[PDB]
């Protein structure tokens, strides 16, 4: 995840195009010519101002690592409903029991349905509904319910609504026995299907493209001033600050590390759910709330140790 | 959505402004008023101050961009109360589908309301109520008690007020059996108000027209010390920095798409629900939030399959 | 609303300025003090520095946009409690009506009471108690519980506790039906009571009287740097960068136009609610929340149209 | 309030350490030493960089008057509690009265409690509990049961705990009639005890102390670059740009003016609950609150007009 | 907490790379190649743009103190906690104050466990769970349900689900009379279990690597600049802006005080839950919120005072 694996593939590439006019401007570029180039090495560093290109960067990135930072807040996590469902959704028996396991598994599955619509990662690893029933996220027969609906959008509030028909019929039978209960379900639908509903719009409107298009032309309007500009000619011609011949640019490339990786911090953070290695690890976080869901609503039902005594109990 | 379709009308007129006065300068400028040019090159240079210019543009961008977001997350999505109304409102009967229908068509008219009149996208979609009323989202009937309203302002609240008197009546027939199911939807309908209400005050209270001025003068002050300040005079005179005549001011015009293109972020942005390609899909979320709305709480209430166990059920 | 009749004031004073200070140096100032002055023009313009003066600039007026664009979200707005009048307190007699009329006065008296102490555009209109017993808010007999009150502070908090008083007293009648439904009521009370309470506390705490000294002492440090530092001396003398004499100062007032007009971006929403052109329109919003109010919860109480069905009721 | 009260201690110090080292120059600087100081006017000021200096000081005022503002919002106003406590906790008679009046008396206790270990404003008001049984916050009894807690820490919570146990107390008697009214009583006490646990802990965690001291380093440093680099040394040497003595620095002292006053900004809002000008009025707030309070659920309670007609009932 | 106890470690090594380049300069740098030296001064100080790295600097950091601060408000306090659990949770008996002291024990349990997985002050207390056993945050036999649950990931949220399925049992056996008020206990919970689950997010996603990267190639860039192009060069040689020589490099020591020292309040914040000395003090923490849980719900609940008169009953 570091800055050297995303750089490199840029930086032979300005190794390539800056020795070459340089190694090439001792020999290739004649006498006739060196003359002519003579005239752009202290006219592409007179404009090359790199204050405003810095500038646009810092307004810039600081609105995507905000923007990123709010996208992970708005991931989907049944870990605040997994608490109301074993609070409020009662019973041992076989039936009790298999609420509360349908229930969390509709939050989990409509955490999935949307993570596979903008994730990368999600949706390599369930490219078709057939690989959400074999999962186990969705049966075989809601996916018959899933399928034959009229609708030509993304079908990820499906399982929000049945989240809904299913705490209204746990209800009507008496397995939610207040009625604060029930709205305190309701209630903590929305908080988290308003988190899938945020996914759903980082995704759909981004930063938008003339904003990224503005830092990139910025970044390599530098690196065309500073690939000129910043030139060793020969040292015998006697120019205003220019008798030197490192032979190498040492400290360009610590300029290109700096402004292109600041902008590389951008890219990869434009859409954080991909396959990158500082992205949202998405697939861990599907299967442990899928996890910890069904331990906590099924196994962790009503199973307390006996109320005894603190240790400073009268201390 | 580029910035190519937005700058060439300023991009053939900077040409049109840069060389017509340096092709003009070698033959019309005549040599009594060429060494008056020349007094100039270096005066409009001198001033040309490029920090604070990229300075103003740089806070006024991200007040621009922080309330294009939140414009975006003020938009009115009935998906919230979509899964209250399908959850409280009972029935399987002919009255009881038909509260539930009404009851999102009223939050589905009122997002209608507000975006005719926030969005000229919309508005060259629906011009006249004449066009709400045949759409579908608002009946006949329903039409001369809305022009029956003694009011001069916007109407957009009027079906908020209905669903509140269909809702209240629902609760008094016993469709909504309990008590905190009344209150939830009157809670997540005054969520859903204030996001009309969110759309009405930025459209009402825009960016300060002065602040809007300000960094339209410091961009159009720097393009007039620029084409001037940057010409490219005659090399033979022995100036300052001054020796050379490339013949296109090849580099000026990477600062005049990185400037004023900068500008074009802020000025596409400044209303974002017009006929832009960037702009919020506004007609395209109207057909989806009155399409999954009467899906939901109509064809998918009460519509469940059966409990049946898991995949994970011992495992 | 423009800069133009904000800067004119300071422009007129600009060229008074600026002029008489270059043209009285081509006679009045003679030989013995021109010397004297022209080791001023490039000492004025050495300690010009314009990035600090543009950077406390940036700083200050978004602390100020974003204050002020926080004052508008406070403003009091009886939409959001208009609908649960209409859905809670019942009654089509006498006697019920005129609940709902007086519970939505108190909620637009209590919010004139404080506009009138934060804004003077709306003390002109009410600048007595008595103006507001003939507006129309607080009738005769109100404003002998009103003035009877042994309080030397602002008493606008008086009518939303006469709010909670008359929706305990409904309560008590029965015309608030249920009990979450009362408890609705007063939590949208103390979200507009708290809006009410912003407004008093954006009025009470400024942005500090020193930060707004600084930067006034920045710009008019730097208009005295730019009054002298950039004057035209004469061109017959051979100094550096001045040979030349425009004999009107052009590009220096494009330096007075975008600074001072960046400080008058600062000036006129350092107290938004003032008689300026681009304020909130608050006697607009108070005679708008007013009628529609009444509107709302007098003549659309229970009034609704016939349960029709829709035009893709079975399409 | 203003920058003249605050930066005279330093103002008169500058021009003590100015103006020594330049009238010396003249003549305890010998000749032998004044060609050793002629090679540092040159170099203190090749070395001042003024752009980072108010680079740094930008982002941490920002950072201050962010946080600034945060305290003021925190501030324990029981204004949102007076509105519940008259709706919800009844009784007309000797005993209804006076648990409206100690309910309210709690929320004013543990405000003081509070602010009187955060504000050295209140606490020179209160500087024991002595104090506060005086002044009527606490009785002469609650003192007993307040100084027997066994625990060393800020017990500012402990009427917060008194709030519940007559609450509950008066939900027992049927003072509180409803359910819900006894749920929004605690619900109103937590918004109300997170706003005395957020000046708590703006208080224990502080802006850190390194980047307040790189801060008065950046500004400390400029002015001893300033204090060299900016002297007035003599005009008939011939040096660069030195050939002027004005014998009055008069420039730099707006630079001390400016730079030394937006610190000054952010020393004074570092701690704004102290003795300064700009401080919160905390003892203004609390007789305030304390008034209005038991004015509003001592003397207010269910004392209405007569339901009388409004002057819009038909017009 | 200073700023000398984080850079002497740089600074004795800045000293030790900079003056040993500087005395050797005199003697072992022979002529051949002190003539190779003086290339340098002039081309390292040339490209040492002081500006960009101020400026990535000021976006980075605060970028880091706003995650700093918002790891602190999600702190996990039982504070909002303690005083439902007073309010609600009723009975004198040994069993009615055995769940008051349980359910507090579980909100004190569940933010050990995840402070001791993001703070290394709390794992260095306890580190194992023998050590949590033996505290008394957990019993022996809740130890034995707490390692007996298949789940490979963080096992903190355990005790909210314990919490859960206590208050669940509380509710039916009466000691929650009402049913708002078992519906006001898991709402505070779920707002105190997001506050532990938003500690393990903010130590799960950091800062981004290659956004930490940058700074630091940035800020460590400039040093190898300012350790050449700042040399103290030969007198006598007659070179441009250099007859000087200090024979100790005193400005620019304040220029690695200050930029160095703005990079280290970004080194003690990226972590701070640790051993530093702006550290929060969560061990502290820790055994506050025990202590005065165990105060409040136990040895305070329904211990109140007389209800007697004020000091203000009639003035
Ligand atoms: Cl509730």
């Amino acid at each position: 995840g570091s800055i050297y694996k995303l750089l490199w593939r840029e930086l032979l590439c300005f190794l390539g195009l800056f020795m070459a006019l340089s190694a090439a401007y001792r020999f290739v570029l004649t006498e006739e010519q060196k003359r002519y180039f003579e005239k752009l090495v202290l006219y592409c560093d007179r404009y090359a101002s790199l204050i405003p290109v810095s500038f646009v960067l810092g307004f810039y990135v600081t609105l995507v690592v905000h923007r990123w930072w709010n996208q992970y807040l708005s991931m989907p996590l049944t870990d605040a409903l997994m608490c109301v469902v074993v609070g409020t959704v009662h019973g041992h028996d076989e039936r009790g029991r298999l609420y509360r396991r349908t229930l969390m598994r509709y939050a989990g599955l409509s955490g999935v349905l949307i993570l596979r619509s903008v994730s990368t990662a999600v949706f390599k690893r369930f490219p078709t509904i057939d690989h959400v029933v074999e999962a186990g996220f969705m049966t075989r027969e809601e996916r018959k319910k899933f399928e034959n609906l009229n609708s030509s959008y993304n079908k990820y509030w499906v399982p929000c609504v049945w989240f809904c028909n299913l705490a209204a019929q746990a209800r009507r039978e008496g397995r939610i026995r207040d009625n604060g209960a029930f709205k305190l379900l309701l209630e903590e639908l929305n908080v988290f299907r308003s988190k899938c509903g945020m996914l759903f719009h980082y995704d759909w409107i981004s930063v938008p493209l003339v904003y990224t298009q503005v830092v990139t032309i910025a970044v390599y309007s530098y690196f065309l001033a500073c690939l000129i500009g910043r030139q060793f000619l020969d040292p015998a011609q006697g120019y205003k600050d220019h008798d030197l011949d490192l032979c190498v640019p040492i400290f360009t490339l610590l300029q290109f590390f700096f402004y292109a990786g600041w902008l590389k911090v951008a890219e990869q953070l434009i859409n954080p759910f991909g396959e990158d290695d500082d992205d949202f690890e998405t697939n861990f976080l599907i299967d442990r709330c899928f996890q910890v869901s069904m331990l906590a609503v099924d196994e962790m039902y009503d199973d307390l140790a006996m109320l005894e005594k603190d240790l400073y109990w009268d201390a």
